[PDB]
């Protein structure tokens, strides 16, 4: 008996001495001290003063200069609203629960905080995965008389928003459910809990192979072409000292990326995979607070890797906060 | 009777009501509720992520580039280090501390913290005068047959670091003191209580003309000169494109340079003098924290501003971080 339940939450800890209490009801400074909901704190902080400029600027920015509005960009905007949402839905209202040191919002808040932060960080994965397909398509040109122009581009937006929904939605009707995570501050879908009248184990299957095995399987075949096409190039134009440097950067690129979508979900399916293969197994609150670390922290890295790395966009943010030019 | 007095400190709280304690043995939850106490360890959590990388990118790039290591640049090394004893002198201490909400450290520490903590600031106070000098003597030629090299550089950083410890020395042994000030959490100079034992009144006069209004001074001297030069020398070459835009440039940063030492250091100054002025005045714990956080938050800006909108060390930045190349 590793955790204490209760009808619509899993505390990790263990109720043998009478101590533990509602995370809706009061503070669960016997599962983590003070200090270290104040780190939590702290952290949301971080991820907020930069996670918000990043990605307004981002926004911002591209309603300031027509060069970036173009259809293949969409997606990249796209992934800036998903962050503000992790923003806005998830990282304040942790910075305010945090520092109650329980989730002070009750079941509804817990409902509408699992939502907002589970839809945006659903939206963004999806993006990254609309963007190699998009790419893939632009450059390896696997449809004979195809362009990709603005209709593809809403088309891509849209089914995002669609994948999205198909994860978020669920747990507010009866598939799975969201309760509070790791230290009972914010709330997640609930894929640790074998809890059955929902049929978690069931949603935690869809969850790992519809969101996470196809998502990674397309973005590595889509980039795996785009990456042999553009080597495929460049070994026949090796007179083009142009082209070989674009080949190698396109390579570091992708290789980045890769790395950065694995770094991003892989401990959320690691850790669910895990607790689903062991069936009782006993994880500590600040244990199950790790996926979220690895996975809210994007709000930053993602647009760091897609927006800023990027030679225009980057050219417009110093015009525009540099009020004027250089 | 707006403070509660004691041997080595200052609590801007009224023990009227029998509640307040030594800000060395007891947490002061009093004057400033427990989550403000978080806050101020987000804020210095927040410095030391940004505040460290910054500042050690900087000393780090330059033992990896030739270019970056000439004598002109001497004193931004300089100004890196002293941003590095503010962040593990200042920052970490008070994250530390602010969570127990007290200064645990007791009264030597209070020394130990406020000295490191000091002596930083002043170093990067300083070292941003000696710049606007050795600038203003490479641009203006004020001197005839005289060439910036190494020699003045090391005598530039010396100067820095005498100034420096003019300021933060005397307190250690009998001239004004170190207490905690605020929110009681972190330790610098008794700028604001009469205490007249170690000479509060003669050591803020110091400090305020000394340590302010000269190096206000000096610096609006040096660039003042250094604009003139440049504005006049480009009034001689409107035909060179490039000469016109040195010099809007070259205009800008100044402005912003010395805006940047205005917000760093007049609250502090601004503050010390109406106290000063108004003899009897009662400010609160978190008023008294405004003008750390400003000086402080310049580990963070001042590299940002004399480090990265500089052309060259940025490239070289680039270069070291991607492993490789671009
Ligand atoms: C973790 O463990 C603790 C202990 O097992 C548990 O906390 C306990 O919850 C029970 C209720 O489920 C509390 O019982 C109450 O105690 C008060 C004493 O002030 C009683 O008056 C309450 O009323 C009862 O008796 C009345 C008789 O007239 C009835 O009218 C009324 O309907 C109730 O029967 C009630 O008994 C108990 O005080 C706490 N114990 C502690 C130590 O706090 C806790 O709920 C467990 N955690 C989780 C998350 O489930
Ligand atoms: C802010 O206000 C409060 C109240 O004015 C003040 O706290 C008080 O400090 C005094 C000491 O200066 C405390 O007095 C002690 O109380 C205990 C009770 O447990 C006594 O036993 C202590 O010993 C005395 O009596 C003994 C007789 O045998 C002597 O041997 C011994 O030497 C002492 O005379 C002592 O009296 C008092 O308890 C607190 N009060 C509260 C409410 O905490 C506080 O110091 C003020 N703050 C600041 C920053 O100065
Ligand atoms: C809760 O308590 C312990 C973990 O502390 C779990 O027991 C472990 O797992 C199996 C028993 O199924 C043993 O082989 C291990 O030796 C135990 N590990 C350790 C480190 O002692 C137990 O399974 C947990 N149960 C639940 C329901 O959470
Ligand atoms: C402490 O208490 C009050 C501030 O609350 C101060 O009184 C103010 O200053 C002068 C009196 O010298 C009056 O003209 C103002 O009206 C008061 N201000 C307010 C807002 O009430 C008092 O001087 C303070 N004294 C010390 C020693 O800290
Ligand atoms: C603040 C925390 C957030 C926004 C967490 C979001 C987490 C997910 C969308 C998790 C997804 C997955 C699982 C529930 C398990 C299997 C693998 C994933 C990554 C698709
Ligand atoms: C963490 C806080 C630090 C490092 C604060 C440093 C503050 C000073 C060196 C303050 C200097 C001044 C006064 C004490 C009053 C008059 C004006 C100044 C700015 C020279
Ligand atoms: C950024 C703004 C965050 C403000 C956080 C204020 C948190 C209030 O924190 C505390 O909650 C406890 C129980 O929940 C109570 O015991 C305390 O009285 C209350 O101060
Ligand atoms: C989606 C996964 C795509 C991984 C990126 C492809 C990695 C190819 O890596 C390349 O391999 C070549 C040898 O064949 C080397 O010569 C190159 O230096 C290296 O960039
Ligand atoms: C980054 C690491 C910071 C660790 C901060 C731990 C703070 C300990 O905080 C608390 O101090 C109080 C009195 O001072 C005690 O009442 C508590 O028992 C103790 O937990
Ligand atoms: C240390 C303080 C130096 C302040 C920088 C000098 C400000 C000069 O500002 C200049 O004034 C000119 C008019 O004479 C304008 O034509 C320029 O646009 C403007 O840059
Ligand atoms: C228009 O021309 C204005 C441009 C001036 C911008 C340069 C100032 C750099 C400021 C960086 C500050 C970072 C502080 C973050 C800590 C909270
Ligand atoms: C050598 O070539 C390696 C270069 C790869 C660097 C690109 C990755 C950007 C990461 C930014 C992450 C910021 C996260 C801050 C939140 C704590």
């Amino acid at each position: 008996m590793n955790g204490t339940e209760g009808p619509n939450f899993y505390v990790p800890f263990s109720n043998k001495t009478g101590v533990v209490r509602s995370p809706f009801e009061a503070p669960q400074y016997y599962l983590a001290e003070p200090w270290q909901f104040s780190m939590l704190a702290a952290y949301m902080f971080l991820l907020i003063m930069l996670g918000f400029p990043i990605n307004f600027l981002t926004l911002y920015v591209t309603v300031q200069h027509k060069k970036l509005r173009t259809p293949l960009n969409y997606i990249l905007l796209n992934l800036a609203v998903a962050d503000l949402f992790m923003v806005f839905g998830g990282f304040t209202t942790t910075l305010y629960t945090s520092l109650h040191g329980y989730f002070v919002f009750g079941p509804t808040g817990c409902n509408l905080e699992g939502f907002f932060a589970t839809l945006g960080g659903e939206i963004a994965l999806w993006s990254l995965v609309v963007l190699a397909i998009e790419r893939y398509v632009v450059v390896c040109k696997p449809m004979s008389n195809f362009r990709f122009g603005e209709n593809h581009a809403i088309m891509g937006v849209a089914f995002t928003w669609v994948m999205a929904l198909a994860c978020a939605a669920p747990p507010l009707v009866g598939w799975s459910r969201y309760i509070p995570e790791g230290m009972q501050c914010s709330c997640g879908i609930d894929y640790y809990t074998p809890h059955e009248e929902t049929n978690n184990e069931s949603f935690v299957i869809y969850m790992f192979v519809v969101h996470f095995i196809i998502p990674l399987i397309v973005i590595f075949f889509c980039y795996g072409q785009l990456v042999f096409t553009v080597k495929e190039a460049a070994a026949q134009q090796q007179e083009s000292a142009t082209t070989q440097k674009a080949e190698k950067e396109v390579t570091r690129m992708v290789i980045i990326m890769v790395i950065a979508f694995l770094i991003c979900w892989l401990p959320y399916a690691g850790v669910a995979f895990y607790i689903f293969t062991h069936q009782g197994s006993d994880f500590g609150p600040i244990f199950m607070t790790i996926p979220a670390f690895f996975a809210k922290t994007s709000a930053v890295y993602n647009p760091v890797i897609y927006i800023m790395m990027n030679k225009q966009f980057r050219n417009c943010m110093v015009t525009t906060l540099c009020c004027g030019k250089n």
